[PDB]
Order: C-alpha cells, then sequence, then structure tokens
C-alpha cells in the first residue's frame, strides 16, 4: 500500500472527478523538472474537460507554474486544447512551444532557482491548486515525491487545495532519495543560511510536508515518465568533449583546478553525454555532481566510483538507464540527492562550492555574449532554465556547441546575438567542434580574437572577421566594435534566404 | 600624531619616485579605490612621469591595472596621459582612461565588482606583482587600516608578491574602526566559507587590512585629496521619478508586500539616487536600512534625522559639503556606517538572504524590458556595470531609473532593441522614469512592452515604439518576442547619423 496514512484513503478519487477541482482562471502549481515527476492523469482529464467547453463557445484556460519541463500528458494535452493562458518557467513540449510562438500562451521563463521566491512574493498571483505526482504517502501524512523535487515543496505551501497523484509506476524505493528542508530559503527576508558546504549533505528530510486538511483529492495512477531516449554523442560531440577535457586537464596540471575537479553541472543531450563519457575514461577521480539533473553516464560512474555523489533536483534519463537505476535503486539511493530546485540553483550554493557550469546555447556573437533562447530573437526555443543560476555564480562557466546549425546553414559564432540571456561577464570558456576559446583576463575584442579564431567553422571565419575587421574602422565607440546597419543582417539574410551563407550575385567583403 | 605607529615599519619609508621603481614594465598592480575614494595618488603620478620617459627613449613601459572600482585623475588620470595601460579592471570613470578604452588603446573589462577578488584569487589577470595600497594608519601589530574605502585591498595584499602602502595624512584618522574585514573565505579556494551575516548592520570581523610585513617593499608618506561627487541638486525630473518610486513603495507596504521600514536598500550614484534619498529622508518609512556599494550624500542626512538607522558599503561618495560633515562628526556616523570588502557588499548570497532592494539606473532599456547600463550605440563605454548585476539578480525587487530621454530629447532612453544588453528582462522588475512607472512582475515580453511603452517612455518617442511593436508583433519571424531586424538598431544607426533618433 502506498497511502500509509488512513485518513487521507477517504480523499482517493477518479482524475476526472479530480480534475473538476480546477476552474478556469486558476493558477495551478506542479510538480515536474526535466520531463520526470509531473502529474498526467489529472491533467489529462482537465484537457478533455478543457476541449469540451471550447466546443461550446466556454472558456477553461489555467496559469500553469512548474518546476521546469513536464511531458506530453501535461504540458502536451494541456497545449493541444489550448488550455494555458500563461505559463513558466521552462517548457520542452513541442505542443506547448507552438502556442507559446503563436502567442496563444503568455510566456516568461525564469531563472529556475527564483521561481519559488518569486512565487512566494506573489507574482504569479494567488495559488489556486497545487498538482503534485508522489511514491507513497507515510503515515504521518508526508508526501514522498517521485524522479524529481523540483517547486513542490513551495507550491504545496501557496495553494489552496492540492491534489496528489500517486504513482505506482514510480519506485517504492525513491523514498529517502530526497532532501525537502523547512528552512527559508525562499520565504520572506531574511532568510536563512543555507549552511551546505559538502554536495552529498543533507540538511532536510524525506518527505513533502502540507496541512492535509488542504488536500481535496488524492488520484491514483500508474503511468511512466517522459524518459527521452538516449541522444548518442556524434563526432561532433565527441571533438567537443575531447577539448574540454584536454583543458580540464592542463588545468589540473597547472594547479587551477584539483585532480578531482570541482563539482559539476550539465546538462542533457549529444554533448553533455559525450563529456559524461569523456570523464569516465579520463585521469580525474572521486567527482562530484552539483546539477539540476541527474542523466545517464553519471549512473555509470556512481556505479563505478568515479563519481561519489551526484546532487540534483530531477532525473534526465533514457528508458535503459531507466531500467538500470530502478533495478538497483537501494544502491543508487545511497549516491544520489534529490533537491527543492532553488537549493539546487541556488546561486549562494553554487558559488560556495565551486561548481563548473557547463551550458548549452544557441548562439554567441563574436563578443562571446550569449543567447539560450531565441532563435532569430523573436522565437522561443525552451528557456534561459537555470543557465544563469550557474553561469553567473559558478567558479567557471563554460559554453559548448557545435559551431554551425541547420546543415551548416547558421552560424552559432555571429557578429551580434539576436537576444542576450548570458553577458560576457558571464561566459569564460567557449567550446566548439572548431577548438575551445579561454577567454579568462580579456578585453572584449581579445573575446573576438579568440572566439572567431578559435570556435568559429571555416565557412564563416572570414566572414566574422570581415565584419570585425570594418566595425574596429568604423565603430561609434572601439570599446565593443559594431557596425549597427549589419549587425543582425546574417539573421535577416536567414530569415529572407534560409541560409547565413552569402551568395557570390552579390558583393561581401570577404570575398575579396 | 605619527601615522605609523609600528616602530620597525618606519624604516620601510622611502619616496613615491623610488617605490614607483619597484613597478615593472608588464606588471599586474592592484591597488585600493573605490568610488572615487581611496585610491593611491602619488606613486602613480611618479610611475606616469617615468613611463612617459621611457616610451620617449622608445622603451615600453605599461602595467595591468586592477582596482576596487573607479580612482581619480592622479592614478586613471595620470596613467592614462601616459599611455602607460595595457588592461583595466573592473569599473573606471576617468574621462581620460575613457578615451583610452574607446580608442583602443587601453584593454578593458567590466567585471562584476562583487566577483573581481575571486577572479584575481583565480589568476584571470595573471599573477599580481604589486598591490599598492592607500592607508590612514599602520598600526602598532602592523595592521593597514583603510582609508575612504575598502574596495579589493584585502585580496590583492594576500595576492602581490610586493606591497606599497601609501599612508596619506589628508585622510581622516578618526576613519579607523569604520572597518570591517572579514578573515574568512569569501573569494579564496572552493569549498569556500559560509558568510555569516544575516543583519547589514552585523560586524563579523576587524579594523585593518592583514599583510605579512616582509612583503611590504615601500611605504610612502603622502598628502592628497579624493575626488568628491557634485554637490549639484536633483532637478524636476529625477523628482518626479523620486516620486513615483516612493508611491509604489507605499503601495507594496500598504499591500503587505514589504515591510513598513521597506527592506535593505542599494542604490547607485546620481542626480537620480539622491532624489529617491531626499524622499526617504522626509518620507514615511522610517528605521531604514542601507546595504549598498556606496555612502552617499543623502544617506549622512538619513543616519543624521534617524530615518535610517544603519548602512553598509564598501565606500565614501560625497560632495565636499557632505565630506566636511562626516569629518566634523566622525566619532557619531563611525557608530552608523560600516565598510565592507566589495565580495561582502556585492555578495549575492548575502544580498538575496538580506532580500536587498535594488535601484539602479541605466542607459537605456528596450521595450521588453532588458538593459543597456554600459555601451553607447553598443560600443562605446561609459563608466561599467560595476554592482548593478551583482544587485539586480540578488535581490528581492529589481528596479531601475532614468530620465525618458537624453541629449535635450534627441536620445530616447526606451528603445525598440538595446544596442548592448547588460540586465536581461529576467533581472528588471519594475522602470521608473518621469513620465511614470511601470510594473513588469508576472508579465510575458509582450506584455511587458505594453506597460514600458504607455508608463516609461517620453510621448515624442512612444509613437514610434508602439509603430514598432505593432508591426513586429504582425511580421516578426517568432510572436513570443516580437523584432524587426532590418530596423531594430535603427534608432541608433540614425543617432549615429544625424546626430538624433527623431525622423526628419
Amino acid at each position: 500500500e502506498r497511502i500509509r496514512n488512513v485518513a487521507l484513503r477517504s480523499k482517493v478519487c477518479p482524475a476526472e472527478t479530480a480534475s473538476e477541482l480546477i476552474k478556469h482562471g486558476d493558477v495551478v502549481g506542479t510538480s515536474g523538472f526535466t520531463g520526470a515527476g509531473y502529474p498526467k492523469e489529472v491533467p489529462k482529464a482537465l484537457a478533455q474537460r478543457m476541449e469540451a467547453a471550447h466546443d461550446r463557445g466556454e472558456k477553461y484556460q489555467i496559469s500553469l507554474i512548474t518546476g521546469a519541463s513536464t511531458g506530453p500528458q501535461l504540458d502536451g494535452e494541456l497545449a493541444k486544447a489550448n488550455g494555458v493562458y500563461f505559463r513558466s518557467p521552462f517548457n520542452t513540449d513541442a505542443t506547448m512551444r507552438n502556442r507559446i510562438n503563436a502567442g496563444e500562451t503568455e510566456y516568461f521563463d525564469n531563472h529556475l532557482g527564483q521561481v519559488a521566491g518569486r512565487a512566494v512574493q506573489g507574482n504569479y498571483g494567488k495559488f489556486n491548486i497545487a498538482l503534485v505526482e508522489a511514491t507513497a504517502i507515510t503515515e504521518d501524512g508526508g508526501i514522498v515525491p517521485t524522479s524529481s523535487v523540483g517547486n513542490s515543496q513551495t507550491f504545496l505551501n501557496l495553494a489552496e487545495k492540492v491534489i496528489i497523484e500517486v504513482n505506482e509506476w514510480q519506485n517504492p524505493m525513491l523514498e529517502g532519495i530526497h532532501d525537502i528542508w523547512d528552512g527559508n530559503v525562499s520565504g520572506v527576508p531574511t532568510r536563512d543560511i543555507v549552511p551546505i558546504v559538502r554536495a552529498d549533505q543533507r540538511v532536510g528530510g524525506p518527505v513533502l510536508r502540507v496541512n492535509p486538511d488542504k488536500i481535496a483529492a488524492i488520484v491514483r495512477t500508474n503511468d511512466r515518465d517522459r524518459n527521452a531516449p538516449f541522444a548518442a554523442p556524434d563526432e561532433t560531440a565527441k571533438a567537443i568533449a575531447g577539448y574540454l577535457l584536454d583543458f580540464f586537464g592542463h588545468e589540473v596540471k597547472q594547479n587551477r583546478l584539483p585532480p578531482s575537479l570541482l563539482p559539476l553541472q550539465s546538462g542533457v543531450g549529444n554533448v553533455a553525454n559525450a563529456v559524461l563519457e569523456g570523464l569516465k575514461e579520463g585521469p580525474f577521480e572521486n567527482l562530484v555532481g552539483y546539477s539540476e539533473v541527474i542523466q545517464d553516464g553519471m549512473l555509470a560512474m556512481l556505479d563505478s566510483g568515479r563519481m561519489r555523489i551526484a546532487s540534483a533536483s530531477s532525473f534526465s534519463l533514457s528508458p535503459e538507464a531507466a531500467e538500470e537505476i530502478n533495478n538497483r535503486m537501494d544502491f543508487f539511493r545511497s549516491k544520489i540527492i534529490l533537491r527543492q530546485q532553488d537549493v539546487s540553483n541556488s546561486p549562494g550554493i553554487i558559488r560556495r562550492l565551486g561548481c563548473i557550469a557547463m551550458n548549452g546555447m544557441i548562439e554567441a556573437d563574436i563578443y562571446g555574449n550569449v543567447n539560450s533562447t531565441r532563435v532569430m530573437g523573436s522565437k522561443m526555443m525552451n528557456g534561459i532554465g537555470g543557465s544563469g543560476d550557474f553561469a553567473r555564480s559558478s567558479y567557471l562557466s563554460i559554453f559548448l556547441s557545435p559551431s554551425t546549425a541547420k546543415g551548416g546553414k547558421i552560424s552559432a559564432i555571429v557578429p551580434m546575438a539576436a537576444h542576450v540571456d548570458h553577458i560576457m561577464q558571464d561566459a569564460q570558456i567557449f567550446v566548439t567542434e572548431q577548438g575551445l576559446a579561454d577567454l579568462r583576463g580579456l578585453s572584449p575584442v581579445q573575446r573576438a580574437r579568440e572566439i572567431i579564431s578559435k570556435c568559429a567553422h571555416p565557412d564563416y571565419r572570414p566572414m566574422l572577421q570581415d565584419y570585425f575587421d570594418r566595425a574596429l574602422k568604423n565603430s561609434f565607440g572601439k570599446h565593443t566594435p559594431h557596425l549597427l546597419t549589419e549587425a543582425l543582417s546574417w539573421h535577416q539574410r536567414f530569415i529572407d534566404t534560409g541560409t547565413m551563407l552569402p551568395s557570390s550575385l552579390e558583393h561581401h567583403h570577404h570575398h575579396h
């Protein structure tokens, strides 16, 4: 039995009935972070009822605040139903992305570590509903989270009414892996000192806490998380990982990093996977993770002993890795700590531990300002996520990307970024399959010489050099040279023609 | 009274010219100095003269200059005149040095002020050859008493191979006691220490910079003045901005979103900040607390009137009139002011913990509320980002304040797209101009634009901004943050071409 508090068993009801508690206009806070631990059955039932209402000319939309990304059963179903008027802080569902980019869903991608605090401040309004997925409910009414913690404790505190989905698909032995603190991290100032001085340090307990009188419904479910396929490293990712690992090796030999490096933050996807595979094969020992996510390559390193501990707010695992950790949850439970995201993404803690931040990007300009979010400056991809939390607070901020996109028709290094998420001050190292730019100690013009020479693709470097050269001669000021007449012209060229590469039918200064 | 109270260290006293000879071509020099206060004065002058002579003989002679923040004509000015600085960080306001920077003659990088010490220890600027630090006094056990700022001086003393102290008799001996220098690991090798500050008036350290006396290569007796802030009063535009902000604070308190005493306050320097402080001085919020980078004129008034109880900062930025008052009454003001290391005053962990209210200026913001603090037309440096990022991102509330226009109406402070970004949308919640106040909390980018355009933009520019936004909504590549890339930067180019952002 998953509901070990007898009194709360009387609140069990079907998903459809529970969804009726959610009203048009409501602000709904849910569990869910990197496709893990989001509610599934109540959102599906809600979406059906939303569509039915819309067909009869009746409005039915919610504001949806999450930990971070969810999955098809939540963002997907609600976006299909056109049921979300406002969304925050981070989405990866393609249907929801389309609603955002059509202006049908208003969106703001907050720094992930800040969301709980802004919720408590009231920026999203009054929370009507918290809808949270659970592994179990304990004897004294504690709520055991599932494959992520995210913002769930904050949403439970704020919401007028609470709905719990108890998912028997989630492994019972997840109980104990979470660390939930009752301290003031995101409440009213003055906040508490968050006393974390080791990545493996627990400060709290294993359960979310909530007044049982606020629980309006409990729904028994049995459904899987998103679990994206493993993105196998291609040669581009492998080259990027190779330059990065060589760099780490050099930092260690110059005593600027310990042989155990520092606590590591990375993502998911191709490049991160290549980096984790390189770390598994590399000369470094006693590694530590202090990140947003646990991904596949870590289980390997936790099992071998290459990595000693991994701190995160969520799992981001493939189907095969998901089965590996479930068959051995009692081992991995001792190696992993899942934290509230306002703790995993706490700038104070990230700086104190001296994390190495490794993040992706859409593009960077020649001065090393970074766009993480908005294609051509206007079309949302996913969101800033925790990349700003980590980039700004880290001991070392590293951005990694293929040097081109769209089969070479887009350069990831541009004269000016069409949107900025990370300013120059927040980015010290850039890595592409072309090489690694170490920007420490450099002015913007010096940053440009390094980025253009080390990171840019051969197809675009002469164009970049031409822009920079002419900017140096003609720019209003020469501290960060620009030609405002063409700074964004590569982006407009892409919009117009589908490529940033110029045609020989017209003049271009780099052909000559 | 003898300023060098350690008898043994008196034997290290030498001329500024001889001391400057310790500094070699290529050296990385860390100095005191923050908001025109407490920078070294006589050794940089002597160095500059020797640099010029060297250059004339065909000898290379340049240094890297790392400071707390801004300095003055004796340091940034003289060295820039001599073409003696190959790299400068993190914050300059001297006109001669600014001209070197914008000519590409001095390399510059404006780091977040709270991060500079940590990056210095990491080695980003290279090995420190020299620390050149101004002192009020040297204590009997060899402690270095800082002057009108603390800045990064403790870190530079730790790092540098050789140390030069300027003991400046111009500086008030009664400054001794006002500083709080922490022994702990804020900016050193990870894992760092927990910084135990949980109230803005909490002292956690001692009154002196610590340095191994064997590293002290020279002590120079000096007698010269800091820079002062302007006396000039806030005009009608600044007073209007302050009025909107104070009305906003009132409503926040009435809605129980701020305490009646508000929260610890951070304020930049300028006319607008002065207006806000004058507003608060006779405002309805009592028992105020400052947790800022700087102590300015307005704070002294409030610390005097009791309307403000304590002010924490790293430096002074005072007018001649205000400087005279504090120096006449240092007894009193010393008990009301704490001067901290800048990596503590600007610690994002502390700023968030205390829940600071950040109030900063700007060059411009775009319609989505991204902020440019630094680079005119995107390429010409003004001063630098300073501590505005430390505070904007970490604060409980991040507010940006500016006149809606500049250059007699020929520049709009609200533009379609910022030509350079220092603060992203996520780091700016409230904008105030003399036209009104935009509260952006809870809003998507297109919702932010409606508020910024209608509340903050000047009437001369508002229809142009609305026209841009409306056509972007129709024709932009994506509709989440609509832009027309062909004209996004066109107002800036129009200014470059014609001298005004207004069409013919």
